[PDB]
């Protein structure tokens, strides 16, 4: 059974080791490591360490050249992001933005299933997606112990709602992350053309779309209730007594998540030097001297160093820097160009049906592999293209991040539908039917937002000198 | 109080951000995260982060250059020396060589107290010195509830014991570790001079001269029977059997070690490649397929994720991170070369001078703050120096980096002492007049060392021309 999945390549490896063209050996390392990343027999990270273990050995690089490129500025933005999600998540702080805002909306199932969907996406922008679900599923448990039609279409909104809404920042999830790091390594000469700023205006519209798309199909296939409008308040209000007034380092945490996102747009509404990560570097640093009391002498800050050692996906930190490895491996050995040199006769093709097939081919295969693994092997390959036809890689890349996240069934495909699904009555069946429609719906909404407003956010329509 | 710590130097960034040369912006970087290293108010990991939140505002590197400079080939080795601690610590292992250590030399308070040094030295080479005080000092309570003089010599031996063992082996503990860092970026032409097999050359021996001085020390101040001889063995096997038997995993584990061991010693007994951090990754991504359990299709893995997600210092990893970004902020502004043009007139004075008094210099200051912290601090001050007065380096920077693990008293200085204290019967003053004389002899022993036949292995008594 699982054996052979680490022992095969065994085979290749004395066969691979001589094979005087370097961009065989590099095509061997990818695949293997795909071969890793689609199958969590060994984790992800274990496998994102690889290239340090495989470069050396067939000559391509060294363990200094390729150990360099672990981290960079996109991991620690990433790193800054995630520790301000820490902070959030250490004082029941979502929990009181999503009962106030539920309690706001109010409970009809309509507009309360809308309340979820939005309210799981809006945290899901920022506060690490699994933890969202986490966090709201006991809500709808209680709710409902208070239709098995009924339960499956709020328990898939949770899910659905949060890997929509982590498309919606540059921080959000891993795909936009390699993202830029790619646009950075292959693109060195597109200084700073994707920044926080530009890509959420790319995407949050987007992000709308596809939400109010959701919430449409989602109340059509379910739901084509006096009690269920009281006696969930009931228990909305009894939640929100529970985490007692507004508790004063909560305050402090938003102000500095504001400052936050106020510096990250602001810089970009010279031989610049100050980049985001500084930004989030800056809060996160800030997050650990605030007092989270009254000094009325600081004996207690509002975020320690132990929870954060603790709560933090380090994982997805070498998950990156392997990806940015294998970029640079690939830019050195040759094989890049080879790719380039192999993709010329698509030049008689519309590139938007290249766009449209490869995200559905994206979105139908992060159904099985990772969302992060899937975007690090599948980018290069359609900037390598997009050099190549004399197209600005930008159509092609932004629409492939943006589908990795839609992994709407096979709860293995990512976490938060796993979570979903423990809880029971959301047989499989049900989760494939309603996700497959949403992989074609997300689909459709990136294509209209490339083709309508990226051009000119992007300057799409013309052929870059950043891609020679 | 503690407020002025993290305000007052906001008094000195306009007056610092003008400063028309910028070795002045470096140098106030490198106070301020020294100020910060030697007080804990804020943690070490978050002001290793202050270089990329500060070079790019000085107009130094940009967020770039800068933030690359946080995992290099050292980093990863180190992780790779954790991973796999964490695989020796996930089974009791240690534990099981520890007892059978301690019974086959016996229960003779003299030899007691000599295999508990040496054990915890051996560990310690490996094994991440608290945890080997964690697991010890229980055994010592459980011995000595079966003299007020005695508790005290076998708990300060337990920490005394681990931080000399650390300075053994190349991973063992921050401090060796950024040493090659700064050989690696100071003085690249040294491509691979000290490695894991010549600097554990160098330092073993002196590990097992100061083990027995130490030795020798603590039992001259505290101890200048047959129960203690009987009673204690009664509770080594009563805990020896709660290990169980032989436990399969535990083999496998020490299989994996033996490789590792081998792999760094043999390379080192042609455009190299394959450094000490290929062959960590090797046997700690190994840890991850191994089974654990007999085959009779491998449900059951040794290690998996969420324990070493849970347990790895990589506060460690960033704080070395950090030094890499200082050293290459001080070769870029200009402040290495100002510092060797400042310190030219020591040419007139005996480096055997030098090296003693600031070896001492740095034993002392490790007692406030940590000892990477402190390496990091002083090593390019030094290096500096040797450049400029026509000195190898090495005879410098080895001596500093084995002394900054002298801490032998205040317990704040390294967790082992705190955790010794912990259980009671260890007063302070007990600590300081037991630290001080080991502190003179471990910079005894180095300086012995280093004059004797570090002078062959690294050729000290030439000025080598990868320091021009
Ligand atoms: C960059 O552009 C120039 C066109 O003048 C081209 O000759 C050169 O090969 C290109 N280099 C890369 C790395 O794309
Ligand atoms: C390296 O050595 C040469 C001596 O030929 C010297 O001129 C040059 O300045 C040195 N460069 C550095 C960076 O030490
Ligand atoms: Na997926
Ligand atoms: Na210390």
């Amino acid at each position: 059974s699982f054996v052979i999945l680490f022992v095969t390549p065994l085979l290749l490896l004395p066969l691979v080791i001589l094979m005087p063209a370097k961009f065989v050996r590099c095509a061997y390392v990818i695949i293997l490591m795909a071969i890793y990343w689609c199958t969590e027999v060994i984790p992800l990270a274990v496998t994102s360490l690889m290239p340090v273990l495989l470069f050396p050995l067939f000559q391509i690089l060294d363990s200094r050249q390729v150990c360099v490129q672990y981290m960079k500025d996109t991991n620690m933005l990433f790193l800054g992001g995630l520790i301000v999600a820490v902070a959030v998540e250490r004082w029941n702080l979502h929990k009181r933005i999503a009962l106030r805002t539920l309690l706001w909306v109010g409970a009809k199932p309509a507009r309360l299933m809308l309340g979820f969907m939005g309210v799981t996406a809006l945290l899901s922008m920022w506060i690490s997606n699994t933890a969202t679900t986490a966090m709201m599923v006991p809500i709808v448990e209680a709710i409902l112990q208070q239709r098995k039609r009924l339960c499956k279409a709020m328990t898939l909104c949770i899910c659905y709602a949060a890997s929509i809404g982590g498309t919606a920042t540059l921080t959000g999830t891993g795909p936009n992350v390699v993202l830029l790091g790619q646009m950075n390594e292959l693109f060195p000469d597109s200084k700073d053309l994707v920044n926080f700023a530009s890509w959420f205006a790319f995407a949050f519209p987007n992000m709308l779309v596809m939400l109010l798309f959701a919430w449409l199909w989602l109340q059509f296939v379910y739901m084509r209730s006096k009690k269920n409008e009281k006696a969930a308040l009931k228990v909305l209000q009894e939640e929100y007594r529970k985490l007692g007034p507004l508790s004063f380092a909560e305050i402090n945490v938003l102000i500095c998540f504001f400052l936050l996102v106020i510096l990250w747009f602001s810089r970009d509404p010279e031989t610049k030097y100050v980049s985001d990560a500084t930004v989030a570097i800056f809060v996160a640093t800030l997050l650990f001297i605030v007092p989270s009391q009254k000094p009325k002498f600081y004996p207690p800050p509002l975020l320690d160093w132990k929870v954060t050692q603790e709560k933090v996906p380090w994982g997805i930190v070498l998950l990156l820097g392997g990806g940015f490895a294998l970029a640079k491996g690939s830019e050195a050995s040759g094989l890049s160009v080879w790719m380039g040199k192999q993709m010329e006769p698509l030049h008689a093709v519309p590139p938007a049906a290249i766009t449209l097939i490869l995200s559905l081919l994206v979105a139908v295969f992060t159904e099985c592999t990772s969302n992060v693994a899937t975007t690090t092997l599948f980018l290069p390959i359609f900037a390598s293209m997009s050099r190549s036809i004399g197209l600005n890689p930008l159509y092609i890349m932004l629409p492939c991040t943006l589908s990795a996240s839609f992994a709407f069934m096979l709860p293995v495909a990512t976490p938060p539908n796993a979570i979903v699904f423990t809880y029971g009555h959301l047989k499989v069946a049900d989760m494939v039917k309603t996700g497959v429609i949403m992989n074609i719906i997300g689909v459709f909404c990136v294509f209209l937002a490339v083709n309508t407003w990226g051009r000119a956010i992007f300057d799409l329509d013309h052929f870059p000198d950043w891609a020679n």
